[PDB]
């Protein structure tokens, strides 16, 4: 399925470093197009509802104040196995375990900055992409 | 220290250039203040274009920017305005000197890759005609 959707979420790390071109770049490169996309300032009840699951951990609270510290650009990326690929392209979470080439080895300062956020799944790359886009924003 | 709006246009956003493109910006003394991927309606790019109106181009120049997505931002940086028009580069592409947009992604007059504001006074006119208060509350 050539129109498999998947999210991304470049954080507000790599905005401030200003390199949002070099990061949608990886994507466009690799077989995906940006469907849609809008840079946005994030609320703090917004990141709160976006990572409501890690509602449960001790480091929820210095996730939602490092989503919100600045903005953050949100795309939509299309093509064929786009969750996957999206996270191949990022790499592992932990920026020092993350493949040479990845994003997060290229522009990750640490676990807690890491760059990055994209789908896991297919179940919550639908979900996530309905919270941050309407149909007509998919263009 | 100020700002300016970029188009990048159909062309640019079909070859699936848009990166390259922001990169040309951030790395060269810009920052990406707004942004937004946008499909212009022929009504919004009448608008936009409506000094133009009584030219013989409005037609296929409405035409072109409706046939599909664009990415519109707001530039910000020191003397954003002209640093904005020389990385975009000469309008006619085959003009367009080395390192610039135009030379690397347009492929004529017609398809140029991208617009920029022209000066500081356009800039805050096309600014406002796409980017208004919206931010419900």
């Amino acid at each position: 399925s050539a129109m498999e959707k998947t999210l991304s979420i470049i954080k507000p790390d790599a905005v401030k470093k200003g390199v949002i071109g070099k990061i949608l770049d990886r994507f466009e490169s690799n077989g995906l197009r940006i469907a849609a996309m809008k840079k946005v300032q994030l609320s703090k009840e917004q990141a709160e509802n976006f990572y409501a699951v890690h509602k449960e951990r001790p480091f929820f609270k210095d996730l939602v104040e490092f989503m919100i510290s600045g903005p953050v650009v949100v795309s939509i990326l299309e093509g064929e196995g786009a969750v996957l690929k999206n996270r191949d392209l990022m790499g592992a979470t932990n920026p020092k375990e993350a493949k040479a080439g990845t994003i997060r080895a290229d522009f990750a300062e640490s676990i807690d900055a890491n760059a990055v956020h994209g789908s896991d799944s297919l179940e919550n790359a639908k979900i996530e992409i309905e919270f941050f886009f309407k149909p007509n924003e998919i263009c």
